[PDB]
């Protein structure tokens, strides 16, 4: 069941806080060769669920989200539990309890564990050679992704109703996409960041894990302190930056993708090919983000860079190798590629891309086979994400597909602000999907 | 006269480059003590002006700009001109001939002058203790303002029928209105900067000069090398960003503009009010643009300090005073910035708002009186303009009303990369106002 469905159950009293608590528990035992959790204390929460339970009987209802169980990223403190990031590094300061994470709580959620992820969310692989690997909700041999793995594959195995996790180049979308579970990057701003260990600051977004696009919405809403208007969908147009994807996608996925666009018709929506060259974008995404993350941890990375695994000590080192002025250059080069996005989403009503250009690889992985070649795990997997969370428009990952019996998702993305429309366009497509 | 009605007393035979030449060459020379001309060569610009004018006669026409007399603001190399920037100081090295000024140039337009400018372009004043200060077309004794000064006076006066400037913070914008003329900055990176002196490479924005809106449009295309289309308007609907402006203007333009307002429902139009609290935007723009600005001129700064104007000189240690880690914040504050305008204009056609609070002032006023008190010269007058820069969304500035005999600008603010109904709504306005 999901967040809505439960939240029904709740009101019409056919289940209990304490009831979802202890399925929540009850799956998180079963799952635990999964390591979807970094922080869990069974006591604390039962506690807690105890207290929502005794309120729901005498009327007294906090929020909207009253008794939900739910999880949280290890980058966001919640208050009573500490606070890794998935490295063994020391963190800078940060406050008992993240903007997000309060709005979660006075919304009446019970928040009971902390997810694992990716170190300081810098990767998108899911493997940890700190905490452990998060493991494929689907295959336990296969990558479970990230830098929010944990939470994807709690929200997919019913550890949770949802979970709380970032989104910087694909952090939320790629592990949705892995895993089989709806992943939203709402536009950037939209969700406060206060209070959460950051990566890339202007590039960094919070975004909800969920089981369904409504979930998505409504948490979404809740997370950003405001409601997001939906609209009717009727013979939508959907974008496809062909010229962008060339090459970039697995012959798999390939085929997926395009049956979805041939089926498009039959369903009475429009496909329109647009074009999205986007020339250096990986690069200038690269530098921006490296620069900024290796500043966060500059201090770190001085006095206790043995805290960190040998890929992310590596990748920081190379952020702080980047000078003021490749900054400055990447800075200038993203504002220079904001047009172009613009125009591709004038007169479509969306664009359209895979998440991701495979099904979640086998543990271990390091080169996958693209249709064009053999290319590296991160440049193969991130390119098609990281455009939109560079340029902060709302983009929705929502499974489309299964290749071999893995997971395959899909990215819905729009004009900045426009993060009610995408929700609209993406429950279209859910309705009428696997 | 204006571009559009001299192309078409030439295309008729009424008139020639030579004679149009003559005619600006004449009111240099009348308006000479204005001093908005950097530079001027009559014979090389008569050699060509014959040139052109046999070439007319035996039907050879270079482009749509062919035999018409335009200026260049001094940060654009001209070929055969020299480039001073306003400045003393060595300036980083350039190419002969700026990207922009090639598209007129091969257009066939007649470029016979730099016009002069605010130092390096970082002021708004239009004062310059190297060149003199420019002084306002309507009334000599007030600020002609900037940092495209002498390019909007030379187009008021009829020094060349249009120029082409830059605006970072207004410097397009400004400048328009305080001299009464039409000053359009089109979608960042629209027209190109290439070869052009920088101040602020991700803020900086290159945009025509002209005394009509259709004019504006017209060389805009020229410019940015691609057709503009231009929809019909039909009950537009115009966004008033009242908390944004709350006590930001002069009580008389507040009683211009609000009576605007009062007319726009009998004018077949809507007025909706907008929220656009850009809190701390000042301040970030501020930061942003003197460390990039800062960095442009780093070496002149250190070896010849001299070369800069003590206010160009303090703005610059300033930029050097802040860290990197000053602009990284300041990345990030401009990028939480953006979700709020995508809101504002939600909904609208586009915004509407003085471009200046106040009229332009006398030479050397350093304090001005708004409606909320006195406040210094720069932030009453950029606060109005530099949020649109920043941000780089098309924004047109038209005169609309008169304030001490002197002319009050209004800005016609629309979405990013919708320079076309910008252009659009402003010809609406502009067959509506005076």
């Amino acid at each position: 069941m999901d967040l809505l469905e439960a939240k029904r159950l709740l009101e019409t009293g056919r289940t209990t806080p304490l009831a979802l608590l202890e399925e929540a528990l009850e799956r998180a035992k079963a799952f635990q060769d999964r390591n979807a959790l970094a922080y869990l204390d069974e006591e604390a929460a039962r506690k807690e669920a105890l207290a929502l339970t005794e309120e729901l009987r005498r009327g007294q209802v906090r929020g909207p989200l009253h008794g939900l169980p739910l999880t949280v990223k290890d980058l966001f403190p919640v208050k009573g539990m500490p606070t890794r990031a998935g490295t063994k590094a020391p963190l800078p300061p940060l406050p008992e309890e993240a903007r997000a994470v309060r709005r979660l709580r006075e919304a009446g959620a019970l928040l009971f564990a902390k997810t694992n992820m990716h170190e300081i969310a810098l990767g998108i692989t899911g493997e940890n050679p700190w905490t452990g690997p998060v493991r494929n909700a689907v295959d336990p041999s296969r990558q479970a992704g990230g830098s929010s793995g944990g939470s994807a594959v709690a929200v997919a195995l019913g550890i949770g109703l949802a979970s709380l996790g970032t989104d910087t180049g694909g952090s939320i979308r790629i592990p949705a996409g892995f895993n089989g579970v709806v992943g939203f990057k709402p536009s950037y701003g939209r969700v406060s960041l206060e209070g959460a260990l950051p990566l890339s600051r202007s590039t960094d977004h919070a975004g909800p894990l969920t089981r369904s696009v409504r979930d998505a919405h409504f948490l979404t809403e809740i997370l950003a302190g405001e409601s997001i208007p939906l609209e009717g969908v009727q013979n939508p147009v959907f974008g496809v930056p062909l010229d962008f994807l060339e090459g970039r996608l697995g012959v798999e996925v390939r085929k997926a993708f395009t049956r979805l666009l041939e089926d498009l018709p039959a369903l009475r929506a429009e496909v329109r090919e647009v074009s999205l060259p986007l020339e250096g974008v990986y690069e200038v995404y690269t530098r921006l983000v490296r620069y900024e993350a290796a500043r966060i941890h500059e201090k770190a990375l001085k006095e206790h860079p043995e805290g960190f695994s040998p890929q992310v000590r590596e990748a920081l080192l190379a952020g702080l190798a980047l000078t003021e002025k490749d900054y400055r250059d990447a800075v200038a080069e993203r504002e220079a590629l904001r047009l172009e996005l613009v125009k591709a989403l004038r007169g479509v009503d969306a664009l359209l891309l895979p998440v991701q250009p495979l099904p979640a690889p086998p543990l271990g992985t390091e080169e996958v086979e693209l249709e064009s070649g053999r290319k590296g795990h991160r440049e193969a997997f991130i390119t098609l994400t990281l455009p939109f969370s560079l340029l902060g428009v709302p983009t929705l990952a929502l499974p489309f597909a299964k290749v071999e019996g893995m997971p395959v998702g899909l990215q819905v993305v729009g004009a900045y602000g426009e993060d009610g429309k995408v929700l609209a366009l993406g429950g279209w497509l859910e309705a009428r999907l696997g």
